[PDB]
DNA sequence: TAAGTTCCTATTC
DNA sequence: TTTAAAAGAATAGGAACTT
DNA sequence: TAAGTTCCTATTC
DNA sequence: TTTAAAAGAATAGGAACTT
DNA sequence: TAAGTTCCTATTCTTTAAAAGAATAGGAACTT
DNA sequence: TAAGTTCCTATTCTTTAAAAGAATAGGAACTT
């Protein structure tokens, strides 16, 4: 990929070749600046600082739509999100003297004549039909539960693949679970599974995330849960078909110190995961075009615990802005899992006169040990996901 | 109504009508462009988007209580509430070259800051409401009483049956709902359900879209045990009321509704009432709580009970314990008042601070069953022909089940 | 005073009082403006907003003190706390176009080395920082903070020369410390807003009520039994058949008076004289400081106690220092305060409950014996000036409470 | 030392200094005016306020790296760590006319940009890691607290040093403590102070705390292998009062408890004879150990409230008005937190009580015996060390 | 087969 | 999706001597 | 006869 | 001492008619 | 020697402002 | 009569932006 060769390319090549183009003016080779001019106005306006692969291929494309210049007045413009554009401009023609540069901004500073002809038509004859679909979702009959078992029967049959199926119910149910977005499941650090204890399921399997949108670390969990749906036992069809991925880079930053060398899930896995959703469609929402697709787990766990009327949660469990890593409080899991409910009233968890308590379940599996079977029934991961966690995952998905 | 002309208004026309008062520079032209006025600083601050009736009643007050100009040096000025006075005058320009516009923040000169105070040094801002509704609450009286001596101040004082109904409809459903007159005025006649309700059997739910917050919420009516039914108030409404044209709100162009629950002026002379029959002293402050009251004696009733984590759900407060943009564009679902609060309200049952739980009330009537002997009930479609105004707008289940609720007492 | 003619006086009065003044430009004239300039450049910046007696006061000065003038170039310039000058010179040229004004910052922007220099080399060579060191030993040595509470109380017990005086400086210090309040928190109390709050460590607790706050936050004033010879309740008591109500004085330019409380519970020169007292008895070398704290002691003292003891959660509270329902919003101190401060219980680190001191007298049970016989309204008879004031369900507390205390066999019976 | 001729030279001599330097232009001159510079920045900046020795010594450095100067235009720059550079600039200048100043932020162009990025492009997260694994293994804080305090025991050259070290430790740790906490305890101020727990603990004073936050340093008898009473003897019978170093350009206090370079060497032993790994890692934690290590025993037991007061972290509850103004008294460390650090009890957090352990001896009973000869066991500190401390403690050591 | 990927561009958060 | 950069004041470390 | 007051000015919050 | 100012969108009120 | 010291430099922690407004403390001449 | 209506004006609630950055969704053209 460009992104690729640009972390490939040494600084002072990347300066070099940006000049080579404009001492033989060529249509040919001004035209391909985009991607050094973006590196660029980056280091220049953050003085150095590293630029991630995703602000750089929006900000590259955004210069390549608007990239537009004159060999002969040896003058060159485009677009980019800044508003400091001098600064810009000079540092710029430092570097070629010769040229004149015009830095425009991405984001408007809106005539009334046009507004008005515009509202003018509109009055002869917001677009978001995402929402409006979103609403009806959850406003007709099925619960939350409902609406999840069948997107997630929808991959079922017609996944062309074993591993595409269990790949894609995996990460499905994973984001709706953590409320968390794709990338919150991909950039899980496979080596940093545990067990850790939780008062009402006994314990949960925790993993954690550093690499995450807001830059703000959050932990990604799964645990047992009564019903047909099984986190547990996704994770275990998940982890026997599916193997480590390298973590791929994501900035120009060097550091290659201290970091995760493997990543959960694969960055195309959000392309195919996508495509086959909006085919198998179980809902007319999944039809709109830039409609929510991976993204619909983590709709419909926040709105899950906003109808629930337990917004304070959703903060934490979505891991949003507010005024070591919040964790999410112990009941979350409780209810998620199904084996309690939310009584408003007391505001307590109440666990189902269900016959299986997942405590005691728990501490029968804690009980009989020398059985590193979990070793043997997930090859792949081992000496990778701590033993701890491969032997109770195993044991777990055995004794049941 | 000024706001409804200009919603009539196509676009071309009213900045036609409006470059057409500078042309022939006249103080009877110039000083009538308020309206217009408003519409455009409007449309160019917000890029096309659509103005709301009461922000645009606003804004053309200010507009209007602060144009001034000069028709000689062509220069006009005005109030506006906005930051970017610029830009405005910019694009204000462009439209009317030859003149010079001044948009004044609504953020003055000093003789009029003295005349205004010489004023107020003659005659003998909200204290003293809160006050006395300290007081209207501490003495005596529960939220019930109080509840029902203010529904009663209208009994006799209305000068017809039909403002004795809504009246008293208004205030009941307010204070039930801890709504504001809006939320029931606007509620869509066409969207009355009956939901159930674990310990009132059903009770009927309606929506309201158009709300201040514009986040939608629902609104209830359901059997109360006592004096005071809002079923009863509900049933009356409807037999002296009619379906109401859902008022243009808003200048664009669609989501339709064509009914509202209420009249837009109902509010004015409801308050007229209420500010007379004055069941209590706070009501006979000026600018006190009038519909509002409804919804302060509520907020207070859950608040007493301590039950304040209530309080936002059923009053519909934008909560702020959730990112906003876990707000803005992640929930796709009206929050649920939860089952116990009507419980409550319905003074079926009680509420146990320290059990945490609804403890029925041994009332002999028992809400739950008295549905069901409702619910076999079949046949007597009797709902279409005790209310025919609502006929064909709100759902026949519901007609017919508090017809025969009604009947059935 | 001038505050209180500037509120007699009808606005277009004053706007009238200042232009005559530059019709006839007369130093004897012009050099007494600075009152009405005072209102006008007020007004003028805040549009027509009331102005509060200290603030005015305090700008009154400011003026006064800068305000210089030229009658034959008809300038005329001083200083005021305000960064839009200009706006302000415009709206006072329009009054009077004939003359230029300059505002002058009172903050300017802010110094020079060589100044600097000499400075540092004179003190190299060689009362406000000296105040909080004294203050810290107050704490540090070793008195605990209920031994100095009751050492400066005393300190009036026999320099007073009116058994009121005496009284008020007791009642006035003691209740500063109690409430964490200030001079003002407790001045400004509305004595009709008196009553009996019950308190599940001490029974019931007397509450007043103080609206008119430096914040203008409203807040709460209290007076309990306390263990000890330390009695809030006995001063009250004292206090109360000494001194009367004092009508409220009007502190601010808005003419309402359609509502607002008549009586305010001491009367606002009392902190002069009160500081005065202070100073000289000087019970400690902290009160000997120019400028160092006086009747603000008893905020300092209680805010020291809740660090020491390591509450400051209660701080912001009982201090009201600044951090839905239709209610006046005024944030009352929760119940184990009391109990503390009461000295009938100790406050348990480890635990964080309140634990009542095995002594045999408990409080709720004597608050019992107290609430059962009533009927005996000697109430208003004990505290014939604030009759008809606070509420006789109060002064009857406080009376049997006090009669109860000293001994008497009818009021044991 | 520099700052300290900086502290005996007198204001008009400094500026007289500085002034010097630019009549006779001299590269050798205005090379050394770094230390004299720093001093008027400041005092410009802050209009005379005094300036620490730590910061001076900081800037100092800052100017000292970023001095440059041209003789011939009469023009100087550097850095320094101001946002009103303008207001100083001009200072300077009235100082010595000719000249043209230009400070520098202390926090641009491309090709610097570039070559720095080119540098980048060819070459603490890990120690708070090692320090939970340190804590997250077999052994107790205690046990690891004796291992350490055991390091010095033989590899010390002298028995002063291994007596500082051991001292210096276990302060640190017991008041959860910096060096300096220890470092800048007045002498005169060590006091008995009750404790109804153990009878009476040993408590002395701190006031150039880096807060500038007052607060106590305690030493108390503890049940075990590991007596804090034993070291502060072991301490006191091997050291001396050190005299109080200035530490401002400017209220006396003629003596502190352990010498200023006391770390440097403390550091470099802890760093040898590292008996854990954590100790092995640059800039990791050093003397700083101790703090850690409480604040982590605190925080394992579940006492996290008492932190805060042990460690005299800034309160953040009471306004800054509240704690500016009207605050006179440090906050009592309260009296179980001793109880459960002696060993003599256990906390439990359930009936949120401290439950004495059985073992024979009571401290209580013990100090009674003892209430019931030190000038000439501690002859250093006689006459500066309360007798009535020195005598306890020769008791409690003798009665042993 | 295309469902799956691969590597940008377009949109949304 | 988010929203505190920096001054100010310690605690490590480096290098060359010292006991 | 000085502690108390009155009504500003100076300082501090 | 305190420290979010203001745009945006309801709910009261005033005045002159209607019934 | 090499741990232990000096005396800076390099790193890693902790705390942060300014001023309009509105009290409280003090100065003098007067009251009692 | 005045309560009840109109149609604005006056008051009193309520919630906030904009944009640089960083992901997720979609378009075309190859692969198992």
């Amino acid at each position: 990929s460009q992104f690729d060769i640009l972390c490939k390319t040494p600084p002072k090549v990347l300066v070099r070749q940006f000049v080579e183009r404009f001492e033989r003016p060529s249509g040919e080779k001004i035209a391909s600046c985009a991607a050094e001019l973006t590196y660029l106005c980056w280091m220049i306006t953050h003085n150095g600082t590293a630029i991630k692969r995703a602000t750089f291929m929006s900000y590259n494309t955004i210069i390549s739509n608007s990239l537009s210049f004159d060999i002969v007045n040896k003058s060159l413009q485009f677009k980019y999100k800044t508003q400091k554009a001098t600064i810009l401009e000079a540092s710029l023609k430092k570097l070629i003297p010769a040229w004149e540069f015009t830095i425009i901004p991405y984001n408007g500073q809106s005539d009334i004549t046009d507004i008005v002809s515009s509202l003018q038509l509109q009055f002869e004859s917001g677009n978001s039909h995402s929402k409006k679909m979103l609403k009806a979702l959850l406003s007709e009959g099925e619960s939350i539960w409902e609406i999840t078992e069948k997107i997630l029967n929808s991959f079922e049959y017609t996944s062309r693949f074993t591993k595409t199926k269990t790949l894609y119910q995996f990460l499905f149910l994973a984001t709706f679970i953590n409320c968390g977005r794709f990338s919150d499941i991909k950039n899980v650090d496979p080596k940093s599974f545990k067990l850790v204890q939780n008062k009402y399921l006994g314990v949960i399997i925790q993993c954690l995330v550093t690499e995450t949108k807001t830059s703000v670390s959050r932990h990604i969990y799964f645990f047992s849960a009564r019903g047909r749906i099984d986190p547990l036992v996704y994770l275990d069809e998940f982890l026997r078909n599916s193997e480590p991925v390298l973590k791929r880079v994501n900035r120009t930053g060097n550091s290659s110190s201290n970091k995760q060398e493997y990543q959960l899930l694969k960055d195309n896995l959000v392309r195919s995961y996508n495509k086959a959703l909006k085919k198998n469609a179980p809902y007319p929402i999944f039809a709109i075009k830039n409609g929510p697709k991976s993204h619909i787990g983590r709709h419909l766990m926040t709105s899950f615990l906003s109808m629930k009327g337990l917004t304070e949660l959703t903060n934490v469990v979505g891991n949003f802005s507010d005024k070591q890593i919040t964790a999410i409080p112990d009941h979350y899991f409780a209810l998620v899992s199904r084996y309690y409910a939310y009584d408003p009233i007391s505001k307590e968890m109440i666990a189902l006169k269900d016959e299986t308590n997942p405590i005691e379940e728990w501490q029968h599996i804690e009980q009989l040990k020398g059985s590193a079977e979990g070793s043997i029934r997930y090859p792949a991961w081992n000496g990778i996901i701590s033993q701890e966690v491969l032997d109770y995952l195993s044991s777990y998905i055995n004794r049941r």
